[PDB]
């Protein structure tokens, strides 16, 4: 219902209601190499359940609040980091990006967490990336507070490839649709190849999403792919 | 006006008032070697003014008359290949594809001209793609009969790369917007490299589309692809 949702939602974000879950993205070759966790927001609904933010997201958007989730989600993230040495990565939405007070607010927020721009990587998915040139200051100011980036759902737009070069990405994920039984119908393998041999050639290394298989992960890792991440690897978990 | 085009359409339609225009595609290492002339429809209007299909095309697919061009151009271009030795190069529609009884037709046209098989390609534009299933009909289908075809337009479905050697294309001809000002848009390069990686390997060969420009013609040379069309080497113009 628009206005379940609204109550929902609305009381979520204010009350910051929000949990934490994460999901272990690993090297290719040594599943047990963990190269960081990607963190994921899950909504606490009160009459019970867990909700993943594929369920939620929709209408945040609809509502227009998502940058409202995104600011609460760094300061989450950033606190939660205090208490370990590992890498984490989380979204950036367009919303964030449109409205200069929100970005603004968001670098006042990594300038205060200097310490950390190691460790934590900002990612976007294709779906909501901005123009190039929001992408090349995006990537500008976030080098100097010394936070990387990286995109995400990659890539149906693959034409932009050699734009991607100039912006020093921490990595690629690729769309796990691109990888989907990929053992299985080597029709697949050109594509993948193809960006392969690209992001190879300006240095960015490719993370395969989604992975479901022993036998998705072993074309991954033979076409030389360098991260995996999916439910092959467990479902998203609270802090561990 | 929206009624004043639905006439013209219809009479120019009936009456067969068409023209045919033509722009050669050439070797991008030989600008002088010819590899086909392009087949472009120009409609006369009621002062025997030419209208570009750019222009008037929009209309036949909101009256629904696309099948009607498509078979009036077909023979008038299997009539005129009859006084000359030149390849050419002809759209098939979506529209035309999607109506079997259409599509039967432009096939009991093309068996009363086998002898014109080697010399006659067909093309469809990347925006007009019917599902796989389709295309492939399609192409065992001009096969028995000699024919040839070719996809243009190309490189927003790349993704499709894997999916195209079963088909034994003629060529790819690729959309003149990943070419444009290539010589200082740089970015461009990498997209078209990695196309031409993967056509290598299903031994498909690329024309770029609508080169305008020295820098372009240079770069496009440069990176191996076989074919170019555009301005630079002339408009469009009626046989002679
Ligand atoms: N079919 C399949 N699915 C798998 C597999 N492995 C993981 N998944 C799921 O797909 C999503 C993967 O995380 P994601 O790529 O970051 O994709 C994320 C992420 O892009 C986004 N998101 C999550 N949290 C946030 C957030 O705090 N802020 C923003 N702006 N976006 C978020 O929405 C997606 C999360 O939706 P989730 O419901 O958490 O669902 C997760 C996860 O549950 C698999 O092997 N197969
Ligand atoms: N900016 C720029 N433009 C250039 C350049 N070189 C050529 N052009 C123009 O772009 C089109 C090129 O032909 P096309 O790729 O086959 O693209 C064709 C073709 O796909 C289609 N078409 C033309 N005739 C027919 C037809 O008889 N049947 C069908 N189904 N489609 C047709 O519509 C398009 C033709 O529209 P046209 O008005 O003839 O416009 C032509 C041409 O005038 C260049 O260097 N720069």
């Amino acid at each position: 219902d628009h206005h379940a949702w609204h109550r929902l939602l609305d009381q979520a974000l204010n009350q910051r209601r929000f949990e934490l879950f994460f999901q272990p993205v690993v090297a290719a070759q040594d599943t047990q190499l963990v190269l960081h966790y990607k963190v994921l927001s899950r909504l606490l609904d009160e009459q019970g359940q867990t909700i993943p933010a594929g369920r939620f997201l929709p209408w945040l958007e609809r509502f227009g609040w998502t940058a409202r989730l995104d600011r609460l989600m760094l300061e989450r993230v950033l606190e939660q980091m205090a208490g370990h040495e590992e890498s984490l990565a989380l979204n950036l939405s367009s919303a964030t990006l449109a409205d200069p007070q929100a970005l603004n607010k968001v670098f006042e927020i990594l300038r205060a967490h200097s310490n950390l721009g190691a460790r934590l990587t900002l990612e976007i998915g294709e779906e909501q990336l901005p123009e190039q040139a929001v992408l090349e200051q995006l990537t500008r100011r976030l080098r100097e507070l010394g936070f990387s980036l990286s995109l995400q759902r990659f890539g149906g737009r693959f034409s932009m490839i050699g734009n991607l070069a100039r912006l020093g990405l921490a990595y690629l994920k690729i769309d796990g649709s691109y990888i989907r039984a990929i053992d299985q119908e080597s029709d697949k393998r050109l594509f993948i190849e193809a960006i392969q041999r690209a992001a190879h050639s300006i240095d960015l290394p490719l993370i395969a999403e989604r992975v479901e298989t022993e036998g998705e992960l072993s074309v991954i890792r033979e076409m030389g792919l360098y991260g995996v991440q999916g439910q092959l690897f467990g479902e998203p978990k609270p802090w561990g």
